[PDB]
């Protein structure tokens, strides 16, 4: 927080938020004790009409019992409006009782923003991989020049990392949309299983099959690798558009405002400023992946201990992952593209990109491959240190040109062969309409 | 590394399976475009019967190539029963074709160990269980005592823990079994796309449905996050025996052999030195996890940083799991019990753990919360200040005693109150009956 | 933040702080050129009399420039009060001249908060280990009895630690302790280099001996990695107060106050609370190391990532680490000790103890060591087994009772042999007044 | 681990060499308890003399005690030559004795190395810098053009970074210089305190002033940390030579043999390897950092858990170090530099980069800092989307060319301005004249 903060997922975090969530699992609990009988109707009825909070009570109460959910239940007994039935608040419950389900509820609530914030930069990612599905540029396989391929090709391959994203962001919180009222060590000796049921139904989360005074933070320590893990698939997409923006490259561009200003020196300046904030945020999500397993290994029933690193990291971490989604969804969607800088620059290392092909040809013509090989590697590397055309090279070379006519080693040199399945893989990603 | 490395996943890591993956993936891929009629079925035919490697050569060549994928194919080459057939060995493919391909293929080989390590694991979980479901001790939280729970409750949670990290598994393992062949920077432009669906059905693996010159980092962080969660699960159960064989409260221990000497000066010590062990390996691992997340943001069609890091990460995870899954698993099936010392133990804070079964009662007969806790609360902590029982001091306030009949007071110091649900919990597990 | 944050630290991280900072350093940087005779001394005059800001009008130019420091500036040009002076604000200056060194001015002052709480943190520990130095209790290693040791030795080891840390601290405060103003890529190609050496030097700073754009951020990977090793040395500390106040323990128990409730269902309960916050915090600052190294690898003269991240972490972690040491700090100094429980423990392991005195005291009478380990290890393993005293099961052994005496028996059976080396220690650590 | 590991750091890593340590300890100890006076020194000389072990003694040994020291131990006593003096060896030691003063013994070994190499790589990046000192080359934020600078800043930069990490390596390998003899709880009460003195004198350590069973483990972490810095340092410099490898740019090359082939489909590639492979290493190092943090929060006065830890991450972590100085240094050694694709590259951005100089001088003739910021900016956009020189641009401005002569503009658009302070930087680093 707070540049870093989008509304929607900021109010979920609030403490107004979270003691209305404690309110609310509090008044479920009485509320499935009066369908077992167990308390009478006429109470929990009152309960449920009258029971509410003073925040500024609570906190106050705190400063004495050094308890929050304890200075939470007292501060409630306070309603003006409550009477005797107050007696029946946190009936049979442990304090993460209430405190864990409010957590998961706020996580669920959380992962439908993060859910929707994924759906639509795959969107976004789909529609920018059609609109340059043949928009032909270098391959570069450690910085350097491999072979052409489309910008459509590597817009998607981050739509379909993606799509594996939204998977594995599906099954994390699952894994933490399930909630515990089983009471102090989670043996339900003083609070009836169907307390439990009764509430995690009402808030859309299953109940625990097994729980202690916690749930168990395996559950949290998989979610949190999740966000981390989407955080650095879009550190590496940033990454690329850093790349591509570079001065000697420009094969694309942040989108610039009127009156944007690049820099406070240097009037000149458009830089990637988007995709550099995102690589920043990326690192501290990895950050609290690390907290979040050291998160694990709680003391018997439970130590407290996960507790205060929670405090920081589950907001924090949501907060930050829902602003890159949009941030960089608004990036790739908003970024300038230029197909004819991405053409030049295929001219830039002397059509030695085509070495490949001559080498594939000769073997077609029955030469071994290392003949093959150790024939046309010195003359790309006579091309890279005298800066001369390859295809001329290969031609005023009579052990190639005695094995392969003129229009052979045209062929050779013609990028359109390697646009000659970009159909095909667009139609197995979904990409086409054909 | 090798005192914590087993002869069944130490095998699959040798150089010797690597390259005689990397020739199979290239046996498989001439015999796809012989089905194609690109090659000859005759040429294929002698490649599959007589290509080889030597891998003192691999060696000896890699010196001079600096590049160990040329040097295994040049090696090949070398094969004295292969003629000019030879010519076709990695026709149209990528270094990366065959390593991450073969890479896969060897990580499909250690999942396979490392599942079936799990399943093991959780079935010890709960043979254990179920011998100790009514075995009764004290729930503790924040490490103090609480209410009673069972052991067999205890490793019903970790059955149903390593449940999840089973399943967990099961989808980590399979966002790593893909393989590629599309050249290059993923084209297919020197490849025919059917080589790829052939080799990777040969070898049980998943095609990507689209790549660049290597598969994308995201999945082989997924996968090691997992490792690192199960190890870290391990470390929480670890923990968790070495807690209850402290000294003061023994109720487990480690099984101690005949001849088996517990320090080099103590003679009387027993120690709980395998989850020791276990807890220093789950940090080791959760280390690599950081590591694989760093190797997401590769540049372009590829940069070779991952490659160094994989080969110290995966073979060090994946032997180490595999290690830790077998002694832990040990660990806990001759681990040894004392319920008498768990009973013992029950006794030393005075009856207190019956404190909310007091208030509760309290309530039932009419007490506000705040009342019954404000009346039980100060007894509580007489007795801890004065080492009286509890439940004299109960019996001796008249505000108690005029409200609960001594049946009543007698009903909240039985600890068999709290076992009533072992069983609900159990037959949700399906730890019930065998 | 927030509940974790205490007021002289959160205040020096706020906008409105930066801003100050930021014009001082515009300010000293006209001044000093000014000195140079670069500038009218007249014109600087006015611009330190009479340049500020309005934060309000920085946040709305930013929304068009979409540019931090040109807001600023921009903001600072519309004073009324300045004139065409105004001119001469940022004249040279890169944007991270003014952004580094006003950073490294704000930590320059978190780095004093720290100092002295870590100062602080090491009187609270000397004074409680004079306190305790003769307070005998059980040394623990593997969590099993081993010998005897003192409270006091115990705080001695913490002190030496925290005096370990306070030296690691000045370096690690003085690695950051420097600004620079060499402007846009650190060529000072627009700006004499007398304009940095004067700012710095009224700042508190050195001035980098060569930089980039930028300050490399080595220095605050450095600086974070002891950020995070103080909070782990803490969380060490503790583990250890949580360990010693498990219930069958009581050796120790965090200060607990009059009307505080330990639970909100079990009125009995005294807990480490504290200790257990400490022990989430310091995983949240271990998370935020990891993001600070992550950091270093900046491209070329540098890329803005580490900023996003730095804006997170380095208010975040100093925050954190301020709440840790003085809420450590004073949970240690409230600390309840209980030297009846202490010594009670010590004979809860039926004297076992005491085997190693034995052992050594037979090869003092001219036993081999492994002869005389193995005539007391299985008397050891029979006390523990069926739960008699060793002095008896020794005393009752014929081949000891053969080589020592009685009285000699009695003296390996005696604590204060183990005291002999208390105030040795003590007199080293400086503890003394001897 | 061994295509990455160098026999001079191998060698020192060894079991024999360990037992070595550990057989060296025992026997100074013995000695020190000699000059004493408490064992005769008959008997120490024929220790000294004589005492030795068989390696695969101690494993068989170890299968049945479980226990590596006491299986060291009694492998020495099974030393034929020694009579019943045997007795004698590790009396009054704890296991930890000799296995942490022997360990920091091996580290002490393994830093000598280790600051060796940091020498030497300063070295080379001091020539390498001399050598480029006046290379003109473009300046780069954000990735995208900024004003000229030298390669040799650029490697002063590296050097200077290097220089705060040898001296930041100077205080880690001091704080892991120590040993400890202080017995099973660091009392002294088994083991005389000249002892410890004794042999850490003769071993070259510090003896620690107060200790436990180990040493504590906060040194093991500041240790760790600094040599992932020193790795992380050494990534960035490798990811400065592959962005500058990249092949728009080609403004360095690692040096490419004759022989080497640089990939298998490709004859054309020369790739920056070597520096992608220190990144990935890097990338280990630092999750061993996070390991050694792990390792901090030890149990009482020892857990064992840091020890199989360590048996990875130490030899494994210097070993990686060692390997990446050496093989670092060599690429930067033997490097390629381009100074004409350097000149050319300054070119391609229309003369953009002097945008600042002509601000500043607009400012000079009286502009307020926002009128020629904003008279600029447009000018230097209209080249980026025109491709016409913004030289030309500038000189079409009546506003600019009534202000500055054409000499003025003429000075604006010189490079050799920008190299006025490279010797005034040289001269701070140490690096002039030889």
């Amino acid at each position: 927080i707070s540049r870093y903060t989008r509304p929607e997922m900021g109010a979920i975090w609030t403490e107004e938020n979270k003691f209305k969530a404690w309110l609310e699992v509090e008044i479920l609990a009485c509320e499935a004790w009066a369908e077992l009988g167990d308390i009478p109707k006429e109470d929990v009825k009152k309960i449920r009409e009258h029971a509410s909070f003073d925040i500024d009570r609570i906190y106050e109460i705190e400063k004495e019992t050094r308890h929050d959910v304890v200075a939470f239940t007292r501060a409630v007994s306070e309603t003006p409006a409550l009477g005797e039935e107050r007696k029946w608040v946190h009936y049979g419950l442990t304090s993460t009782d209430v405190v864990d389900t409010a957590l998961s509820y706020i996580l669920k609530q959380a992962n439908e923003i993060i859910l929707k914030d994924l759906e639509n930069f795959v969107s976004i990612l789909a529609n920018k991989a059609k609109e340059h599905k043949y928009t032909i540029m270098m391959g570069r396989t450690h910085g350097v020049h491999a072979e052409p391929t489309t910008f459509g090709l590597k817009l998607g391959l981050w739509y379909e990392e993606m799509k594996r994203n939204v998977e594995r962001f599906k099954q994390a919180a699952n894994t933490v949309r399930v909630g515990k009222l089983s009471g102090a060590v989670g043996t339900y000796a003083n609070i009836d299983p169907f307390v439990e049921k009764y509430v995690c139904e009402n808030l859309g989360l299953e109940a625990a099959p097994i729980s202690t005074q916690t749930l168990q933070r395996d559950r949290h320590a998989h979610y949190m690798s999740t966000l981390a893990l989407i955080a650095t698939s879009i550190e590496k997409m940033a990454v690329e558009i850093r790349g591509l923006q570079k001065s000697e490259t420009r094969e694309v561009e942040e989108a610039f405002a009127k009156g944007q200003k690049g820099s406070s020196a240097m009037p000149h300046k458009r830089n990637p400023i988007g995709s550099e904030n995102m690589t920043g945020l990326a690192r501290v999500i990895r950050g609290y992946m690390m907290t979040a397993y050291e998160n694990v290994p709680l003391w018997h029933e439970r130590d407290i201990s996960h507790s205060s690193a929670e405090r920081v990291i589950l907001p924090d971490a949501t907060i930050a992952l829902n602003y890159m989604l949009n941030r960089f969804g608004n990036i790739v969607k908003n970024l300038t593209v230029y197909p004819e800088n991405m053409k030049r620059n295929m001219t830039r290392t002397y059509g030695l990109i085509y070495s490949q092909r001559v080498m594939l040809t000769l073997i077609d013509k029955g030469m071994v491959r290392e003949e093959a090989y150790d024939i046309v590697q010195p003359k790309a590397m006579e091309a890279w240190e005298t800066q001369v055309q390859f295809k001329e090279l290969v031609e005023a070379d009579e052990r190639i040109t005695s094995k392969l006519t003129q229009e052979e080693i045209n062929e050779c040199f013609n990028y359109e062969h390697h646009m000659q399945h970009v159909d095909t893989i667009f139609e197995r990603l979904g990409l086409n309409e054909a």
